C-alpha cells in the first residue's frame, strides 16, 4: 500500500532527543502517508485550541451573530500567558477576536473564555465526535489540562486523529465555505510556530499552524496544512514526549521531524 514507501530514521532522531516522537502526514493529493507512533497518544497541550477555534466557527454555521457578540471579562479571568486578552480587559473583545487570539498568540484567557462558551471540555470533545473523530478527549481545563502525566489519556489525542480532523475542517466538507477559510487564514496567521513546521517548509509555500508545549516531560506539538506550489496540500502532525518530568522539549527536534514527513511523501522542498 502507500503507507512509508520510503523509510526514514525517526528512530534516530526520538533517541537522540531522549523520548518519543509521534508523526503522522498525508499527502491529499494521492493519498500517500508518512506514519511513526502515529496512533498513540500524546498531551494535547495549547494544541486543543485550534480545534476549539473551528468548534466556534462551526456552531456560527446556525448563529448568524455569534463571531461579532462582544464579550466583557474581569481580572480574574486573565491567567498567565494571555497576551491579547490582557489589552482589552477594560473594553472586551468579541468572539471571533477571542477565536483569532487563542489560535494565533495561544491566548489563555481567550481559550477559557471560549471553552465556557461551547460547554467545556464534554463540549469541545462532543465537537470532535461530530466530525468523525474518536480518538481526541478533553477532560479538564486550562492550567491543569498541560500536567502531560505518563500513560494518563486525558487530554490527549494521537497524530493520526489529529491530520484526519485537521484535513476535514480546512480542506474537506466538515465546516462550511467561508468558515472553512476563516479557519484556514487563523492558522496561516498564526506567530507562535516559526521554528517548528515551518522552519522545515519553503518560504514561497502557504503554510498554517498550531503549536503546544506542556512544559514538563518534554512535551511538546505542532500540526499543520501546507501549501507547496503546483501540488496538492499536506496535512501534518508532530508530537512529542520523555519519561522524566523535568526533560526538556525541542523545537528543533519538532522541525526535524517535519522534514523527514516530508522527505518520506517525496516533496521536494
Ligand atoms: C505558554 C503558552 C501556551 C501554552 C500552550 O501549550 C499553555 C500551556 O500556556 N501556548 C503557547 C504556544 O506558543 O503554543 C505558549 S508555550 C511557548 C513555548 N515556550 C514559551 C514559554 O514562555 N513557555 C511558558 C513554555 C512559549
Amino acid at each position: 500500500m502507500l503507507t512509508n514507501l520510503v523509510a526514514e530514521p525517526f528512530a534516530k532522531l526520538e533517541q537522540d532527543f531522549g523520548g518519543s516522537i509521534g508523526v503522522y502526514a498525508m499527502d491529499t493529493g494521492s493519498g500517500a502517508t508518512v506514519s511513526y507512533r502515529a496512533e498513540e497518544r500524546f498531551p494535547l497541550c495549547s494544541s486543543f485550541k485550534g480545534f476549539l477555534a473551528a468548534a466556534v466557527l462551526a456552531r456560527s454555521q446556525q448563529q448568524a451573530g455569534l463571531l461579532d457578540t462582544p464579550i466583557r471579562y474581569g481580572k480574574n479571568a486573565l491567567v498567565p500567558w494571555s497576551p491579547i486578552s490582557e489589552k482589552y480587559l477594560t473594553t472586551g473583545m468579541t468572539v471571533a477576536e477571542l477565536s483569532a487570539a487563542a489560535v494565533q498568540y495561544s491566548d489563555n484567557a481567550a481559550a477559557n473564555l471560549l471553552l465556557k462558551e461551547l460547554g467545556g471540555p464534554a463540549g469541545l470533545t462532543a465537537f470532535m465526535r461530530s466530525i468523525g473523530d474518536t480518538t481526541f478527549r478533553l477532560d479538564r481545563w486550562q492550567l491543569e489540562l498541560n500536567s502531560a502525566i505518563p500513560g494518563d489519556a486525558r487530554d490527549t489525542s494521537s497524530p493520526r486523529a489529529v491530520t484526519e480532523s485537521l484535513q476535514k475542517l480546512t480542506l474537506g466538507s466538515a465546516l462550511a465555505a467561508p468558515q472553512r477559510q476563516q479557519f484556514v487564514d487563523w492558522l496561516k496567521g498564526n506567530t507562535t510556530g516559526n521554528h517548528r513546521i515551518r522552519a522545515a517548509v519553503p518560504a514561497d509555500w502557504a503554510v498554517g499552524d498550531k503549536t503546544g508545549t506542556c512544559g514538563v516531560y518534554g512535551t511538546a506539538n505542532d500540526y499543520a496544512v501546507v501549501w507547496p506550489t503546483g501540488r496538492a496540500p499536506i496535512v501534518l502532525a508532530v508530537y512529542t514526549r520523555a519519561p522524566n518530568k523535568d526533560d526538556k522539549h525541542s523545537e528543533a527536534v519538532i522541525a526535524a521531524a517535519a522534514r523527514l514527513a516530508l522527505e518520506g511523501l517525496g516533496v521536494n522542498g
